[PDB]
C-alpha cells in the first residue's frame, strides 16, 4: 500500500519518508519577464541535519514538464553526477543523469523510463555549453560514460583532481566522495548506496536521496576547493589537468588497434625458440621465458576479441613525479624491441604520427637552475654531452669522438641527478660498460661542478636547506615524507615534463578538431595521435606546433626539440 504510492515515477516508498509534493518555483522566461511555474518533487519526512539539497526531480516519459529545462536559464555552473550499472563503461549504462543545481532540487534523468530524445535537448546544451562549469567527482569516469553514450561535454571542474593536487602526495587513499565530503563539509554520505543495484528497473526511496545528495554537495565542494586552490597558488596546474581529463578520456575509449597476425605468428616463433633452447641445453632462456610469460601470454588477455584493440587505463595523478601512469596493460613496461612494438597499428585508412621531446629534463634542468653554458650552448644548438666532452677533455668540438660523447653522457646523467665521484664510477662502469678511476671520475666531478655553476648552486641549495616541499613550474606541489637528495632533484625536471605532456595534450585535443584526430597514447615524453591518411602532412604539423607551445609556456630561456616521425606502427 504505502510501498505502491509511487510506482509511477518508477520510485518504491521502502519506508516512509519520500514524500511528493507540487510548488511554485522562481523562473524566468527568454523576454526577461519572471514566469513563476509549478514543479511536482519529492522531499524525505525525516530532515536531514545539514544543508546539502536533498529533494530532487525526477524525469521520466511521464511526468515530463519542459518547464524544468528552463531552470538552466544564465546558470554560470552546477553539479553534475552519473550513476551506473557498473564501471566498465562498454559493458555497462547510465542509470541516473543528475544535475544539481544551486538553490533548486536536483534535477535527475531516470536513463531507463525515458525513450525520447527532447527531454534530454535541455542536458546536452547544459553540458556542451562551454561556459558553464560542470563540477565533477571523477570526471573521468561520468566523462568517458557520457561520451561513450554520445553526449558531449566542455568546461570541468573536478574535486577528485583539486583535492589530490592539494594532498600534494601525502596520501594514497582518501580522495572518494565521502571522505572529500567528510573532509571538506563535514557531512558523511550513505555510502552504502553506491553499491546499491542500480540495474534495477525501479529505485528506493533511500536511493534517490543519496543520488541527489551526492550532487548538490558538488557545489559546496567546488566554493570550498576553488578557493583552497586559489590560496595554494595551484590554479594553474588544476585548470591544465581539468582540461587534461577529455584528452585522457579519448585516449581510453579510441585504444589502439593490435596486429594479431604478427602477434600470433610472433607467439608461435617464441614457442619454437624455447623449446629448442630445452632442447639445446641463463640468457636465452630467461629471455624467452619472460618475453613469452610476460608479453606474448599476457597481452592476449587484454585485446577485445570484435574490435581487436586495447583500451588502458590512463592515471592522471596516481604517481609522485604527476607525469601519466597506465595499467590493464602497463604501455610502459611493453618491450621497446621493434619485433613487438610493429605489432600495435593504426585502423583502417588511418596512419600514426609519433613524436618525442628530447632531452626536455635536461633542458628543464638548464632552465630552472639558470646554467649559462648549458643555456648559450642550447641556444647555440650546441649538443650537451659534447658540452661536456669538451669541458672534460679540454678539447674542440672537431676534435670530440664519439667515446668522448659516451662518457659524457654518464657524467651529465650521474651528475646532474645528485651522484658523487664514486656513485659516478658504479654507475658509469654498470650502465655506459667503462672502467673509469676514481681520480677519473673525482677530476669529472671537480671539472664538471666547476663550469656549471648553475646546477652547482642548485645542488648545494637544496642539500643546505633540506627541505620537504618541492613544486614545478606550473606550481604543481609535493611534500616529502623525508628528505632525499636525489628525490629533491628529480622533482621538479619529471614534474615540469608531465606538465608539458599534459598541456601538450590539451592544445592537442583542441587543435585535431577539424581533421577529427585521436589521440592514442602517451609514454614517457612521448605522443601518438591517428589520422586518416589524406590529413598526415597536417597532422604533423598540428602534433608538433603543439608540444611546442605547451613547452613554451613553462621554458623561457631555453627552446625544446621535437623528433616527429610518420609510421603505420610503434616500432617505425
Ligand atoms: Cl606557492
Ligand atoms: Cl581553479
Ligand atoms: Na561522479
Amino acid at each position: 500500500e504505502i510501498t505502491k504510492k509511487y510506482i509511477k515515477d518508477n520510485i518504491i516508498n521502502v519506508d516512509d519518508n519520500i514524500i511528493k509534493k507540487k510548488d511554485i518555483f522562481k523562473l524566468k522566461n527568454e523576454n526577461n519577464e519572471i514566469t513563476e511555474c509549478a514543479f511536482e518533487y519529492f522531499e524525505s519526512k525525516k530532515k536531514f541535519d545539514d544543508d546539502i539539497e536533498s529533494r530532487f526531480f525526477i524525469i521520466n516519459d511521464n511526468n515530463y514538464n519542459e518547464n524544468i529545462n528552463l531552470i538552466y536559464k544564465d546558470i554560470k555552473y552546477c553539479g553534475l553526477n552519473i550513476q551506473t550499472t557498473g564501471l566498465e563503461v562498454f559493458d555497462e549504462n547510465i542509470r541516473l543523469i543528475q544535475i544539481a543545481v544551486e538553490n533548486y532540487p536536483v534535477i535527475i534523468y531516470d536513463m531507463f523510463n525515458i525513450n525520447k530524445k527532447d527531454i534530454l535537448d535541455g542536458l546536452r546544451k547544459v553540458l556542451e555549453n562551454k561556459n558553464i562549469i560542470k563540477i565533477i567527482q571523477n570526471g573521468k569516469f561520468d566523462a568517458k560514460f557520457l561520451l561513450h553514450n554520445n553526449f558531449k561535454i566542455e568546461n570541468i571542474f573536478d574535486t577528485y583532481i583539486a583535492s589530490k593536487l592539494l594532498d600534494k602526495n601525502k596520501n594514497m587513499y582518501g580522495f572518494k566522495l565521502n571522505n572529500i565530503v567528510e573532509k571538506y563539509l563535514n557531512v558523511i554520505l550513505d555510502k552504502q548506496q553506491q553499491n546499491s543495484v542500480w540495474n534495477n528497473s525501479l529505485l528506493n526511496n533511500n536511493q534517490l536521496f543519496y543520488a541527489a545528495r551526492d550532487s548538490s554537495c558538488l557545489l559546496k565542494l567546488y566554493k570550498k576547493l576553488k578557493e583552497e586552490i586559489k590560496k595554494e597558488n595551484l590554479h594553474i596546474v588544476n585548470d591544465i589537468e581539468n582540461k587534461c581529463i577529455l584528452p585522457i578520456c579519448d585516449m581510453e575509449l579510441n585504444g589502439i588497434k593490435v596486429d594479431l597476425e604478427n602477434l600470433q605468428k610472433s607467439t608461435n616463433e617464441i614457442l619454437n625458440e624455447l623449446n629448442i633452447e630445452k632442447d639445446n641445453l641463463l640468457r636465452n632462456y630467461r629471455r624467452l621465458y619472460k618475453l613469452y610469460s610476460a608479453f606474448y601470454l599476457k597481452l592476449p588477455l587484454h585485446i577485445n576479441t570484435k574490435t581487436n584493440k586495447i583500451h588502458t587505463t590512463f592515471n592522471q595523478l596516481k604517481t609522485f613525479s604527476g607525469r601519466f601512469s597506465s595499467e590493464k596493460p602497463n604501455l610502459q613496461q611493453i618491450p621497446r624491441q621493434k619485433n613487438i612494438r610493429e605489432i600495435f597499428i593504426p585502423n583502417d585508412n588511418n596512419i600514426f604520427i609519433i613524436a618525442d621531446f628530447k632531452q626536455i629534463e635536461l633542458m628543464i634542468a638548464a632552465e630552472i637552475t639558470n646554467d649559462e653554458i648549458m643555456l648559450k650552448a642550447y641556444n647555440n644548438n650546441i649538443d650537451l654531452h659534447t658540452l661536456t666532452a669538451s669541458i672534460i677533455t679540454k678539447k674542440n668540438i672537431p676534435d670530440i669522438n664519439k667515446e668522448d660523447r659516451h662518457i659524457a653522457k654518464a657524467i651529465n646523467f650521474g651528475l646532474i641527478y645528485g651522484m658523487n665521484y664514486v656513485n659516478l664510477k658504479n654507475y658509469a662502469n654498470t650502465y655506459y660498460g667503462l672502467n673509469m678511476s676514481l681520480d677519473q671520475c673525482l677530476y669529472f666531478y671537480n671539472s664538471f661542478f666547476e663550469h656549471y655553476k648553475g646546477i652547482y648552486k642548485w645542488h648545494n641549495q637544496v642539500k643546505q636547506k633540506r627541505a620537504l616541499q618541492y613544486s614545478t613550474l606550473s606550481n604543481r606541489k609535493v611534500i616529502f615524507p623525508y628528505f632525499s637528495f636525489t628525490k629533491a632533484l628529480n622533482y621538479p625536471v619529471q614534474g615540469t615534463c608531465a606538465d608539458i605532456l599534459k598541456l601538450a595534450l590539451v592544445d592537442l585535443y583542441d587543435n585535431l578538431k577539424d581533421i577529427n584526430g585521436k589521440i592514442i597514447l602517451c609514454v614517457h615524453d612521448e605522443i601518438i595521435i591517428e589520422v586518416n591518411k589524406k590529413f598526415q602532412e597536417e597532422a604533423l604539423k598540428i602534433l608538433v606546433q603543439s608540444m611546442e607551445n605547451s613547452a613554451s609556456y613553462f621554458l623561457k630561456k631555453v627552446k625544446c626539440e621535437v623528433s616527429v616521425k610518420i609510421a603505420e606502427n610503434w616500432g617505425s
